[PDB]
């Protein structure tokens, strides 16, 4: 069952700092044709799916993304990944009964498209934890 | 002219506590949950220069259809945060873009009419986006 | 923590081309054959659950000891692939097993060992085994 | 014996793409990633001249039992990749090897072991390693 | 023609123990006593190449019009041995035979007649014996 | 005096996958394949009571004249069929028929003559239709 407090999206400190973070990134993001998390991630995923399907993409930002470039934007890195971690831990006893085929062919479009941008593409996600910090809240709580 | 605010803008003293506070009070009130305003949509086919024009719409009729009206009930926290977002509303009324904002536009649409057909409870829950609004606006027009 | 690689590493048909013609590359040049460095033996007594563990010790080995110092050579296929071999260890870094390594440990002394004996051409063979080594990160840690 | 394709059979146009689309795409559906088909134990025992032999062998049977099968599932990249799976396995006729082949026969037994075993999903994880299959074709074989 | 079964499809005895047990289940509730199905005449006029057309065909029948409507009873072996049936017919749909099938399609006729005739107890006594067709198909196909 | 083998004797996995692959070995070896010992002709005119009489001296012959004097060949599927057909040979000793058995040692006759004008390969042949001969014990005395 997935679910996330709302308290967890109404803290001003943390808030800013992923929202400083996502602008730091962006500021160093060229590409202006691809955004990660857009309406092609959330096509034909109804709403009581969508925070199963944030779990795999936050899970994914953590994991590929935001792990490997910590020495990076400081200091806002070293306070946003502790707390999307924290969030990220919550989610896992989170799952879904269902077909999560046509889910994991979206969050897998994601995955390719920031491996296949290698370096740059993770530093597109980055700049894009402004958008993910609203999903998280719009489809969990 | 162009759409920008100094960072400053968002520098003053406890402005950014106070719009949470105010968020979080009318997020109480807030009913009708399944419904969001702000987020991925909102967004949709807007490039990162468009975006603070975007968010200049949002915030033009938050404050008009929004804030102005429900000046009376949360407070203190409306009377503190209200004067600093139309100031900001002013600073922002010579940002413009040149190409087509029908995009936009429906966007913006999509956003009042949520807002409109839960009529007084789209007001509450409007307010209960300030924050999010407010770190959208800083994040586009800096 | 915990030692897992996302299968979107090794899925990307651009990268892993190139990491199999280096092997292709510097295997067209290893002149020894009596002796495979990564097979049965290296994984003999090794739990599923630790070979990936046992993995990160041999990508360590693999990048510090034998791709840069021949970061010359191979090209223009080694400008690509190290890169991407080292995002991999980087991403390792972060993999411990409690239980006793000892036996792991043994394991790859006997890689190494054997690297180091045959000198240069021992660097050669382990480059000539990327294919493999690419295959058995992919099945260890995902 | 003859076991050599022009590499000019690796080099057609969209060929790659596609073979990469579909394993990833039968990827998904793959239950028992921890199960291994293609990696280090399919080459014990066998020399750099003899893998161009394990892999006829191992497409071969690819084709026969899982591919030919499983051909509707997986649309349309399952219609793009076969034909030319085929065409490589029938330009493999004129490869034979002249030692024992023992070996390699123990090996491909293993593979063909696991896949008949997970019944239909075991065609599945087949499929989700066409990439490692193709990639190792393409380096044994040129 | 192709129809050459790989040995491998018959080769997870754990499969055989529960087509028999299969068999053995369903032979307890065969009144019938005089007529049988498999055996001797199902294979007048047929050639050993001819045989594993021939038992696709008995095979393609016993899924469709007698496994398909008591799929309920027999459990749990019915549930085991069906899909694993249910592939093979899969696998063999692209054998066929070059001359005329007349006399193939006159055994089969007399099979389905048996079954037929006896309705339900037709069906039952059909299950009775998928370890002769079992065994036939091997036989025939590998 | 009945004629009866239990079915039990028909159901073993083990021992019948044996004798099937004994046929098979046989028949991978035989040559004329334009003719069935056992067939139509064989039971022609005879009642279903007595078929398993008619079984009794059809096996008697194949283990006497065929099986015995082949122990050496096909092994190692030879040294354990042969004991249990040899088994059920003895059981049926004692079946006898009370009427005139001239038809039916007529039609046997004419399958002793079959194979031992065909000689060394008539025997084999013989062996190649175990499965034919194991079925239709099964049938006739059940
Ligand atoms: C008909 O019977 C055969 C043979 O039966 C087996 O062998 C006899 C002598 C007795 O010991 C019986 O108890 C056995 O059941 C069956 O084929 C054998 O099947 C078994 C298990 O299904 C196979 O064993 C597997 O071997 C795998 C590794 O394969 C390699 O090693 C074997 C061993 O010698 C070798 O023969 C083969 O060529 C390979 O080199 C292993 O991964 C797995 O765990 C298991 O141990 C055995 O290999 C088969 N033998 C052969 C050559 O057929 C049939 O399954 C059975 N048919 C039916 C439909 O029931
Ligand atoms: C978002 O945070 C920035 C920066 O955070 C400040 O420094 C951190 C290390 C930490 O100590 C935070 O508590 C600080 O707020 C804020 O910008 C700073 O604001 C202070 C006082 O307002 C000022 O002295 C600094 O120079 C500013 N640093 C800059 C230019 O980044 C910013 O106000 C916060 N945004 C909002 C709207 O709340
Ligand atoms: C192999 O492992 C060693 C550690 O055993 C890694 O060394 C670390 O390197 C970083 C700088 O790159 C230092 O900050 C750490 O302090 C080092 N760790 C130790 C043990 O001191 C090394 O980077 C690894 N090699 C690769 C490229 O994977
Ligand atoms: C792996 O990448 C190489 C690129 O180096 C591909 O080979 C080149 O392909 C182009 C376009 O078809 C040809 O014009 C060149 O002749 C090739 N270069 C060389 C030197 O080989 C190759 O196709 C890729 N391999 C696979 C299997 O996709
Ligand atoms: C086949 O039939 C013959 C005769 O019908 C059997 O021969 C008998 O064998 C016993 C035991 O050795 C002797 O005491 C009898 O005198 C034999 N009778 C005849 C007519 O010779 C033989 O045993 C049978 N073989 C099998 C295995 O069925
Ligand atoms: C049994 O045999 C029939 C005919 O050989 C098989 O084919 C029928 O069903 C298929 C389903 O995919 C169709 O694609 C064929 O066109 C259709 N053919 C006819 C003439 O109806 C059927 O799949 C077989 N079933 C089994 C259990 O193998
Ligand atoms: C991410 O997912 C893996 C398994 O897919 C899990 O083991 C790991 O703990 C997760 N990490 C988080 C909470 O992001
Ligand atoms: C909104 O825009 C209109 C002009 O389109 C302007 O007159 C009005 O004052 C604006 N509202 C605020 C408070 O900025
Ligand atoms: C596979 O091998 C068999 C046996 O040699 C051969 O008859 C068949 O044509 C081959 N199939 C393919 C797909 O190459």
């Amino acid at each position: 069952h997935c679910r996330l407090d709302k308290s967890n999206f109404q803290q001003p400190y943390i808030t800013n700092r992923t929202f400083m973070l996502a602008k730091e990134a962006s500021l160093a993001d060229n590409n202006t044709d691809v955004r990660l998390i857009g309406e092609k991630l959330f096509h034909g995923v109804s709403m009581s799916e969508r925070c199963y399907l944030m779990k795999q993409v936050l899970n994914f930002t953590l994991e590929e993304v935001l792990f490997p470039q910590s020495d990076r934007f400081q200091p806002y890195m070293q306070e946003v990944v502790p707390f999307l971690a924290r969030l990220s831990n919550r989610l896992s006893t989170c799952h879904i009964e269902g077909d999560d085929l046509h889910i994991q062919r979206n969050v897998q479009k994601l995955k390719d498209t920031v491996k296949k941008l290698g370096e740059s593409g993770e530093i597109k996600a980055i700049g894009e934890l402004d958008l993910l910090f609203m999903s998280l809240r719009n489809a969990c709580i």
